[PDB]
């Protein structure tokens, strides 16, 4: 019939607001639209109602009043649920037209279900995956940390000040602690949560505990052993939103759990997660509708040393900046770190209101990776240039090129424009003294004599342009605004004066040609028991070439000309390149560096604001102490 058609498939497409139109006079008393609609929207959307699948039979009695036998199958959150019943189909007369309605009841949504009967839906979380660096030690890990609550029972007469004095100790209100001693659940008997704690305020559990009927357990809970240390790396979790929660497949996460939100946490949420459990059940029977196991998620290691980590954190905590420390044979990452940084262990046991405040009027912005954006690289363009240059065979290492006076144009077509050197003592100035003296218009010829097609194909041999192969996401490198289309922003790029930008990732992973092989390495942060350096692009240099590099970079350390030499370290066997990017304003400053003997370090470090601290010096400074002084 077609009532009964037209009201399966308005059902189907879960349509409820067409379904009430059909309903018997009687269901529409003590029922009104809004409550049909509502409790149909929550229970499907709650237990994650999906697959949905109803279809009708065939009548048996030939009349006003039908039976019309039907079948309800469906996916839930906590697995497949079907049912078969019966509706009663009564003909009516409304105002002035009969119509076939539907005598609805309560067991069109679950069987079980009817006028006395609710249904309930809870989850059950998972333990999540836990994160490790390259020796076993605990970076995003599960541990029991303290949770104080009340028992109602043991609160006796002093419920109202045990109250108070609670909330003054433990920073809630009096409001907040009514209502969780208020849920439907709670019992006289019953442990009430009311506060989770770091694990190192066992004094404030011993204050909050002596109070009439506040008891203390130990909850489980995600911990970041080294906080703002690896803040950026790790990332963090925190409980989801309602309007989160409204986005995801249905099943994979509830309204009181954790999701990753920045990091590894959040790049590798699906691993780390694991499964959610699901029970769908009636509480006034404890019938269980159904029901689905959890399931742990996966751990994950590293490549990171926390003790290069802590070396780096140490020399940026307090500045604006980044630094990547890898091993350049291997390609791991020894260490990623950017500053500012925050406590993610905020996130899970909360803020303190000064501290929130502090970090959102940060200008420096602390909860963003510095690491993986792209800055102005400058000056340290030039050691890559001179490897394309070397590479296509317009550039030669050991022939010196014919320089005078301070500024070059390359003809009269600049005009007001030309490349300015700092130092006019060489006239004849070959690839090493070019890399000491850091000269700008030797990297310009070089560019000029590349031309923009090979110059930009190279470039592109050292990753730019490209998507980054790495595990933790890196926005793109970019050669220029838009393309190297004329003679001055190509002079410009060549001497790192022009519209480049990389991330300090990228420089990092592209100083490593130079280091022995002239292999393009791939970066990685994830431990592998196989010990196969992936390369990223073959023989980007020549190792003659890469030696050529080095034996400049070397200079720019070692030679007192240039702009490594101070400070003098002793021990410290690095080759490197300086870098100063200008933005009435600040500069940037720039120091990338491998330790040219060892051949198993290198390091790549960006500090802001240093144009009244020395400059790119400030960053050398603190980059040298990084490398095997032995």
């Amino acid at each position: 019939w077609d009532r009964m058609e037209a009201f399966v498939k308005q059902w189907n497409d879960q349509q409820f607001d067409d379904m009430y139109q059909s309903l018997t006079k009687d269901v529409k008393k003590e029922i009104s639209k809004k409550d049909f609609v509502n409790r149909y929207k929550a229970i499907y959307e709650q237990a994650g109602v999906k697959n949905l699948k109803v279809t009708a039979g065939e009548v048996d009695k030939d009349k006003t009043m039908k039976h019309i036998p039907y079948k309800v199958s469906m996916n839930t959150n906590a697995g497949k649920v079907s049912f078969k019943n019966t509706a009663v189909l009564k003909l009516e007369k409304t105002d002035d037209e009969e119509s076939w309605n539907i005598d609805w009841d309560p067991s069109f949504i679950f069987k079980q279900l009817a006028d006395d009967k609710t249904v309930q839906i809870m989850s059950i979380e998972p333990k999540r995956g836990q994160i490790y660096d390259k020796n076993g030690k605990g970076l995003a890990v599960n541990t029991d940390v303290p949770e104080i609550g009340i028992v109602p029972g043991e609160l006796g007469d002093k419920k109202e000040k045990v109250i108070k004095e609670l909330a003054k100790k433990l920073d809630l209100t009096e409001d907040d602690i009514k209502k969780k001693l208020d849920q439907g659940w709670v019992k006289d008997d019953s442990f009430v949560p009311l506060k989770k704690v770091k694990p190192d305020q066992e004094k404030l559990v011993s204050e909050a505990t002596s109070l009439q009927g506040v008891t203390r357990t130990n909850v489980s809970s995600r911990y970041y052993p080294y906080g703002e240390k690896t803040a950026h790396l790790t990332g963090y979790v925190r409980a989801i939103t309602a309007e989160e929660l409204k986005k995801k497949k249905e099943g994979t996460y509830s309204d009181t759990s954790n999701i990753g939100i920045a990091g590894l946490e959040n790049v590798y949420e699906d691993k780390l997660r694991g499964t959610t459990g699901w029970k769908i059940y009636v509480p006034q029977t404890g019938e269980v509708i159904a029901e689905k196991k959890a399931k742990d998620g996966e751990d994950l290691h590293l490549t990171i040393d926390i003790k290069t980590q802590m070396k780096l954190y140490d020399e940026l905590k307090d500045d604006s900046g980044a630094a990547v420390a890898l091993q350049p044979k291997t390609g791991e990452t020894l260490a990623l770190v950017s500053a500012p940084s925050y406590d993610p262990n905020g996130f899970i046991f909360g803020w303190s209101d000064k501290e929130w405040k502090k970090l959102n009027k940060d200008k420096n912005n602390p909860f963003s990776a510095k690491f993986n954006k792209t800055y102005a690289p400058g000056s340290t363009i030039k050691p890559i240039a001179a490897a394309i240059g070397i590479k296509n065979g317009t550039l030669k290492a050991d022939e010196k090129k014919t320089i005078k006076g301070k500024e070059w144009q390359k003809d009269s077509s600049w005009g007001g424009y030309s490349v300015t050197r700092v130092s006019e003592r060489l006239q004849q100035v070959d690839l090493e003294n070019a890399l000491i003296t850091s000269d700008n218009i030797y990297f310009a010829q070089n560019a000029l004599d590349m031309g923009a097609d090979t110059f930009t194909k190279g470039l592109k041999t050292f990753g730019f342009s490209e998507d980054v192969p790495y595990e933790f996401p890196i926005q793109k490198s970019s050669i220029a605004n838009d393309k190297l289309d004329s003679d001055i922003l190509l002079a410009d790029t060549g001497y790192g004066q022009g519209q480049m930008q990389m991330s300090p990732l990228h420089l990092a992973t592209a100083y490593t040609p130079f280091v022995d092989n002239g292999d393009l390495v791939k970066p990685t942060l994830i431990k592998k028991d196989s010990q196969t350096a992936d390369v990223w692009h073959k023989q980007v240099v020549t190792k003659e070439g890469a030696a050529d590099i080095t034996k400049g970079l070397k200079g720019v350390v070692e030679d007192e000309r240039g702009s490594a030499y101070q400070p003098v370290v002793k021990g410290i066997t690095v080759a490197g390149k300086t870098g100063t990017a200008e933005l009435d304003g600040t500069e940037n400053g720039w120091f990338v560096g491998y330790d040219y003997e060892n051949k198993d370090l290198l390091v790549a470090m960006m500090i802001q604001n240093v144009q009244d601290r020395g400059g790119s010096h400030y960053v050398v400074e603190k980059a040298k102490k990084q490398f095997q002084s032995n």
